């Protein structure tokens, strides 16, 4: 076909690995436990299988270990793969993520996937879905390092809205929106349209969101889609 | 099969026919009242070509040459305080030198989030719901390793690589920094990014969503990257591209209505 083709070549022997880093508990004094992070995780794991990814869930790893797996992923023959997915569910800001032991900078997640370091994923999409809740519009008191490198995609969250069953909580707006979308849609739409709609879903549940009666600030809080893709991505 | 009109809070597309399209305001810098900082020759190409197409898309374009930082902030704010209730959206272009998280005016540098600050819902209820687009070209482009001389650094640590993204519905940021240009003899003119941007906006800006569009802009940038400093053979893989940050909640198709 072309070097200037509208789509990503999505059909080699296998789809690619999705590897999910999932944090519920923290060996860090006074960081509250993340309950029903397992709903999101197991919901995501579910759908990514039906899309053809070889999924691996890693629950509660020490910061150093994540780097070992991520890296030991980055050093494989992805030649038979259509792409790569990495999901992280945890606590923190836009620019510091938590592991069971300590925080780290999000850039360490995509660091080892660049073409010079992962020549076998060259031109294949490399996708990173981070949900790292914390969300109060406040920086008064009187983000991450975006990789400029074709074919990365980063959807980052921090919207602290959830669904909760009884009194305990379980499964967040963001992660749910993204499964429903990837499920009841992922084979007729490009990824960026999809993720647009995920935003809308989050954006719309904001209105089940703390403020009211005319509280300073207004327009909904959504995920951040950062995209260096060069092609339309249709699963 | 078709295109339709109204019905949803959960409608797929932005309402893109109000009385007006909106305002595009371009900030263009070529010279710098700062020692060391080289002239951005041929930034005038980009500027005048952007401006051309946004008029055909039906914006009321305004262009501000080599302004001081205080003056940029004066007009940005003065823009945010307008009745956009008649407008479909809002565009800000900024073509200057600088990094991913510092931009230059004639006088001094400033942070990109000063550009979209004054425009959020609480501060611009008349743009609330409406798409606010910022395209920014801030040329400088080096991702290290390859040579091992003509430098300083030894021990690691390179944070603050990027800007502060508005976590806010309906903003969209398209940021270049890829320093490749077309050039005419010795002189330069027109960046790969902007010519790409304009070609897509012109010969397609009307039947495709803003995001697919910018996707194809990346492709075009990535592809010229190979007229790029090392990489001295073969096909390679891909490149260094624009950065498209999106908090959009609907597909955004540049719609129309002549007599409105």
């Amino acid at each position: 076909v072309d070097r200037n083709a509208p789509y990503y070549n999505m059909n080699h022997k296998h789809r690619g690995m999705a590897i999910i880093f999932n944090h519920e508990h923290f060996d860090i004094h006074s960081l509250k436990s993340r309950t029903g992070t397992n709903v999101d995780s197991d919901n995501l794991s579910k759908v990514l299988k039906t899309l053809g990814f070889k999924v691996t869930v890693f629950p509660n790893l020490k910061s150093e270990e994540i780097n070992k797996f991520i890296q030991q992923t980055a050093e494989m023959d992805h030649s038979d793969a259509d792409c790569l997915l990495v999901a992280v569910l945890t606590a923190g800001e836009l620019g510091m993520l938590y592991a069971k032991d300590t925080h780290y900078k999000p850039d360490n997640l995509w660091y080892y996937f660049t073409a010079d370091k992962c020549p076998t994923l060259a031109g294949k999409p490399k996708l990173f879905f981070i949900q790292a809740c914390q969300g109060d519009r406040l920086d008064g008191g009187i983000s991450y390092r975006i990789p400029v490198h074709a074919d990365f995609l980063i959807a980052f969250s921090t919207v602290p809205g959830y669904f909760s069953w009884r009194n305990t909580t379980r499964g967040s707006w963001f992660m749910q929106a993204l499964c429903e979308e990837l499920r009841y849609a992922g084979t007729e739409r490009d990824i960026l349209t999809l993720l647009t709609f995920v935003c809308q879903k989050v954006a719309l549940d904001f209105e089940s969101n703390a403020p009211d009666s005319a509280m300073m600030h207004q327009q909904k809080q959504v995920p951040c889609i950062t995209s260096m893709l060069t092609r339309l991505l249709v699963f």
